[PDB]
């Protein structure tokens, strides 16, 4: 059908059809008479999977032959989403398969919707890991993703009575055709026990043993025949351990890989979480060292191994590597430490204090007694370095300590990571500067060479070609297909900004995507959106710092203005807000309810009509993002300046033809800088303004007293206008906004609504709104994760990316 | 190589080799460079499995077309063992595969030893279910095996310090290539709740829901292209149900199918067991009725459905069927009851009181409140029948009640089964008579037409062709291959009893099997048996009624006679005793220790030499039975007359060339009757003698006082002769034998040793021992499970067996 989807050869289609029938029969043990749509999806999934194996086997064999430096990306989260379509895209099998299934009388798109999302992530952090894997395979890096195989991923969100309800995400229920169990590579992981000091070294004894069984999932590069591996560990009880009760208690050791903690940017200090963190680290390092010993002086270890810590979650890799090198391999401390620092790199994702991992000492003490001793030794030698560099600065010593004194002693994992890594990076220019100027200023002054920046990116394969083929096609029609793996080329589209044919095409694609989504909204969930309105969307995890509340205030404002002047013309808008709240995050759950409560009033007001609709997108996840984003006109990125480290959803929207309304926060700053401030809807306080407000003190009352419209909104909320049967349902929200708003929603209210008026004004001029859209898409090249990864490879890992096709399949 | 293994066609071998390589590559994602023996076994298993699917699909389609009467065999146990070789044998693929793997440079036998046993059974009861499935497929019956998919089967036994140690049987660890998950057929099962009586009928509400997910395993008939199905249910928690804790508590509902209770002939009244029993029944009946409604007056139900209860474990099927018919389908009681009785049949397996299921009322009351009401109603109407038939016999009423009064009210499941079934059968002639004359005499007098006999059998495919190809070949050389599915033909071998060539062949096969096992004993476990000695073996579960202790006394006697007269000639014997003890069966565990303690003395006595060896076969299971049995010379079947309902190991030994020493118990009686008493080593009390001893009272002291040799043995045990460091280690054993021996070991001691002397005497005459062996093998035809199943089909289920090949694959 469309160019970018590959050729549908005569031989290829014929071969696909027979292998499809082969799997339906031999693999699924079914025949055309009793097969259900799910059986067809599996037949197709196995057929596509067959095309990967050859490449997967020789890619791994290749690395064994040439023995290049290996990159190990440790993360407790990999937000993969679906993999069928992505695999077809990267293998150029999409049209062949579409055609082959067509001839077999099946709609391929209908079959793809059957695939369960691999939601092993919460949000930004987890998705970045996923985009990174794709880019590393595309750039020919010998990389491995390591994590935990949760049998229950992020919970599926249900809205009942306007409230969020959580239900287990049993994504493995029907099976996963992409993973390959490797029980022959099972490794033992130790917990508890105690430390014995013998003649020659310390020993960790009397430990509880849990087995780590690996599951490999192929990660195909874009049309280069490279297939890397994502290895996910599963917890298994040793056969060692009433008889019946003993057998049933095995489900105590295996609970370690049972479920993903659903916290986005929040630290919950539960023991089960620490176990997961150590579990993934202990098993991974053994696998790493084993693979290394094959390639025993570890001086070359850093030249053959790079370990990237995606946040502090896998920070125990630092003391664990030291433990193995010192306790088992018997290297002297200093040598081991040099080695550790040279192979580890740490990526910071947020500056919010409630997100920082600070593990109580009594916990590490009981669970990992040997690691605690190593941590104290590391801390001891590190503070000696600080004291020698800043004699007499005793306060600096307690501020930089890995050990935090107070109510209960805690270990600051972020300080541990900085000390044991040769590189520390932020995820956006502004975020990285903030790290050097505030949160980690003492560390920066001590070792300025460690601090770097690596602005985040998204993969153009899943985030353009896969979810927006229509847009990918009209672009390719003009500049070719080369941009798919070199997004910078999108700049060439800048010379089509005045091209009347292109203007019409870009706008036509957006309209088709909106009709497509508007339909999906009725087919599933039976809604009533009007395709002609401006699609105003904000999708991301529910957070006070993300300020979904600032969006709500604008929605209520728009509503009150319509009711005030009913017969005045206003640009039609469908505001869509979606996202999950962490189960124990009360304020976030109240916000979801407020959103649906506003929709209950606004959507049933006869005077409003189809001029304003408020929809809450249920169960926002990766596969839902692939549908909404391509259909969006306005992208809401309105976090308080200085809180959103980078953000990545913002990039997805810019690449798919939506204009952006936001604050100068995270990557928003670099995006506006690339597209030009005139092509961006910027508003609100900058980082400096927030600081000046804090010096003086933030008093929400002041804004409530001076802005009539804001006052009316707060009064409607307190009087029960949006909750008739429950007059004070939103007392917590009002109370928070008025007395303890850490994110100063009111401070940005006035500039936000005025900026929204500028958006409605531009929308009334179709031609100009589209030319601005083109200006955005054309300058989004910098935000490709290929660029991000190439910088990591060159400035942190010491490896050169390659675009060379691997010697065929 | 050998005839009975099929042809190794040129096309066939070539096709097998390429599909093998296809699976190693595409399925296992490996190449010849990194594949391990386990990968080769899986490649082969998938290759063989591919040959079943075609047949499996059309066999099920066939039944759907013709719609014959369906047989449902409900059992909580299916002792399958390995399935690779059995599948090749039934598909005539054994030589083709042996050859194909040979050309690929692999030893097929080495690969088969890698397969994990499917030990979803304890012993006799579970193995019978397995043999039955094989015979039903071979006789072309539309049969389905229904049970539970335990993720942990019978425990693996380890001997430490002479003691049994149990360790989880994680048989699914590396995966099971034979099963096919059918998550699309998941059914809900209800527990707890309460009963509401509404205008029109009773309702069971507020129940806890557990999901039943089925896994299908193919059951191939012998060379007839029929492939039936064994459906095993797995417990899954509904997605309905702190957030983390809620997700982790799902492993409370799924524990139902976690592990098999390891009790052989013993009732343990734990709630988890009752749950398993209801779980398998509730899910199965829904599947049965659903399949029936397709083929709504249930008058035809009995003509389309037969449900066989393998013991009382699935007895809840009776009140559950009534519940569905009355509460859901709304049929009147009497109609529903007629239907139930006509479709259900019950098989009794033992008369030992400690084995009888008597569920406390308070348990059924809480877990299955509605079933309790149905049971009381059934009981009420049944006792009304008894009273009308025996007016005034009030004692008969309390003896026949399904409800048992006393300390705690209990429900007698055996009485429930007899009342709700149209047929009740024993498993051996003597056992069935005992049921009518004692244990169920009142029921027999009330409905004599319900009581039948169906002597057990073993499948000649797994128990001859598979484990003893050498013997199968020399037999076929003389009478053809027809006997494999018509064992009666073995009688033709009676005319070769004087044939010098056959005598030599039969004896040669036994010798090769012994060398083969003697090697296996050293290769694994490093032992030291002498292939020239008489192989005296007793393998079965450890039980006081099986009397492994009577065997021990003989062993100690033989030892004491050698020490008394060292330079006297005695026939060399290697006595092998093996079997598992239930974890909580203290006496059984003490017996295992006694056995190894005797071996520790006997095996290291210089004066004994290689004249007497005592070995304890570790982890006796189905695959180990396939090795020992073919190598045995003497089969020990020495249970106290009246305790072993039938036994099946006895039949396996008779078919493989071992002579039998035993009591007139169970099927031993029919075996001696078939071979002729002169060709059997019978000894001990008969059932009548045991009763006369009980009338008078059994006083072990009397035997201890009158038999010098027995006295010496008991004194060696009490003085610590066999336990030096622990003088009184065996005080429980001695105490039991002397004061509370329910199985009167001493009463049979004298006749047992004298009979053992007759065995040694015959062994010294190779030619005559072998001619007697031939007489046994030639008359073992009656004990084929094909005969047993044909009788079940004709006299209980109302279906005709067929030997017609199904229309090719
Ligand atoms: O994200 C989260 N997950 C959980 C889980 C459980 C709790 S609990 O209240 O401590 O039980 C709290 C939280 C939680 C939270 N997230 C936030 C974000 C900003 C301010 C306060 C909290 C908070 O308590
Ligand atoms: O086979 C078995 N399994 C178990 C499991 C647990 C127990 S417990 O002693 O009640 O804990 C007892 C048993 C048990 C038993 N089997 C037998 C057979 C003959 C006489 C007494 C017992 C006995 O207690
Ligand atoms: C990209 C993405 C995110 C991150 O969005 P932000 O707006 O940066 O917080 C979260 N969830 C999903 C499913 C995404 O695809
Ligand atoms: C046949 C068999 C049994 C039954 O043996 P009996 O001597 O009748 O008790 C038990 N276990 C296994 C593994 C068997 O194959």
């Amino acid at each position: 059908q469309i160019s970018v989807r590959g050729l549908a050869g005569v031989e290829n289609v014929t071969e696909l059809k027979k292998n499809f029938n082969r799997h339906l029969h031999f693999t699924l043990v079914k025949d055309r008479n009793v097969a259900t749509p799910r059986d067809y999806y599996f037949a197709l999934a196995h057929t596509v999977r067959d095309h990967l194996v050859g490449r997967w086997i020789r890619t791994q064999q290749h690395y064994y032959e040439k023995d290049p430096k290996r990159i190990y990306y440790l993360s407790l989260e990999f937000y993969m989403g679906r993999t069928l379509q992505n695999t077809m895209v990267n293998l150029a099998l999409e049209n062949a398969c579409d055609e082959a299934t067509y001839q077999l009388g099946l709609d391929m798109e209908e079959l793809e919707e059957i695939e369960e999302d691999a939601g092993l992530g919460n949000g930004g952090l987890g998705r970045l890991a996923a985009c990174f894997l794709d880019s590393m395979a595309t750039l020919g890096l010998a990389a491995y993703g390591y994590g935990i195989r949760y049998e229950f991923g992020i919970f599926n969100q249900k809205i009942c009575g306007g409230w969020q309800m959580e239900e287990a995400d049993d994504w493995l229920r029907y099976g996963n055709p992409w993973e390959k169990a490797r029980p022959e590579f099972t490794l033992p992981v130790h917990f508890y026990g105690r430390v014995e000091h013998t003649s020659q070294g310390a020993k960790w004894v009397d430990t509880q043993v849990v087995l780590a069984m690996p599951y490999d999932t192929p990660v195909p590069g874009y049309r280069n025949n490279v297939v890397n591996t994502m290895r996910l560990w599963s917890a298994k009880a040793p056969n060692d351990f009433g008889y019946i009760q003993a057998v049933l208690d095995r489900n105590l050791a295996e609970n370690i890989s049972r479920v993903l903690y659903p916290n986005d940017n929040f630290f919950e200090g539960k023991e089960l979480r620490l176990k997961q963190e150590y579990f993934v680290v202990a098993a991974t390092l053994q696998d790493i060292i084993r693979r290394f010993k094959s390639s025993t002086n570890f001086d070359a270890f850093p030249d053959k191994v790079a370990i990237q810590l995606n946040d502090t979650h896998p920070s125990l890799a630092i003391p664990e590597l030291m433990r193995v090198l010192v306790d088992l391999e018997r290297l002297d401390w200093d040598k081991a430490w040099e080695v550790t620092v040279k192979t580890c790199a740490y990526t910071n994702h947020t500056v919010l204090p409630e997100a920082l991992e600070r593990w109580p000492v009594h916990l590490l003490e009981t669970l990992l007694p040997r690691h605690l001793q190593i941590i104290y030794e590391i801390n001891q030698r590190f503070l000696n370095r600080v004291a020698a560099a800043f004699p007499g600065d005793v306060d600096r010593l307690r501020r930089m300590s890995l050990v935090e004194e107070g109510a209960v002693k805690r270990i600051n994992m972020a300080h541990l990571c900085i000390a044991g890594s040769h590189a520390v990076n932020g995820v956006a220019r502004i975020h990285s500067e903030i790290l050097k100027k505030t949160i980690f200023k003492d560390f920066y002054e001590l070792e300025p060479h460690k601090f770097q920046n690596k602005t985040n990116g998204i993969t153009p394969r899943r985030w353009l070609v896969l979810c927006n083929p229509g847009l990918a096609e009209i672009i390719a029609e003009r500049i070719g297909e080369e941009y798919i793996s070199d997004l910078d080329q999108l700049r060439k589209l800048l010379s089509y900004v005045d091209d009347e044919a292109f203007i019409r095409d870009v706008a036509k694609v957006k309209q088709e995507n909106k009709l497509k989504f508007a339909a999906y909204l009725e087919r599933e969930y039976k809604v009533h959106i009007n395709p002609n309105s401006l699609f105003d969307v904000q999708v991301k995890r529910i957070h006070e710092y993300k300020r979904q509340l600032l969006n709500c205030l604008h929605v209520i404002t728009l509503y009150n203005r319509i009711k005030k002047e009913p017969n005045k013309f206003v640009v039609p808008r469908t505001v869509m807000i979606g996202g999950k709240a962490a189960p124990g995050y009360h304020m976030a759950k109240m916000i979801i309810k407020l959103i649906t409560a506003i929709g209950d009033v606004v959507n049933h007001d006869p005077v409003v009509g189809d001029r304003l609709r408020v929809i809450f997108l249920e169960n926002y996840r990766v596969s839902l993002a692939e549908k909404v984003i391509p259909a969006a006109d306005l992208s809401e990125q309105i976090s308080t300046a200085g809180t959103e480290a980078s953000g990545t959803g913002n990039m997805k929207f810019m690449l798919n033809g939506a204009l952006t309304i936001g604050t100068m926060d995270g990557a928003n700053v670099e995006m506006a800088e690339e597209a030009g401030e005139e092509n961006f809807f910027i508003f609100g306080m900058r980082v400096e303004d927030v600081d000046r407000l804090d010096q003086r003190g933030y008093n929400a009352q002041e804004y409530y007293d001076r802005i009539p419209e804001l006052r009316q909104i707060i009064e409607q909320l307190s009087s029960g206008f949006f909750s008739p049967k429950q007059p004070d349902l939103f007392k917590d929200i009002v109370n928070m906004l008025m007395h303890h708003d850490r994110f100063k929603v009111f401070a940005d209210y006035e500039e936000y609504v005025k900026c929204q008026e500028r958006v409605s004004a531009l929308y009334k001029n179709p031609r100009e709104w589209t030319r601005m859209v083109i200006r955005n898409i054309a300058t989004s090249g910098k935000f490709s994760s290929d660029r991000t990864i190439a910088q990591y490879a060159r400035e942190i890992w010491g490896v050169e990316p390659s675009r060379q096709r691997l010697p065929a399949p």
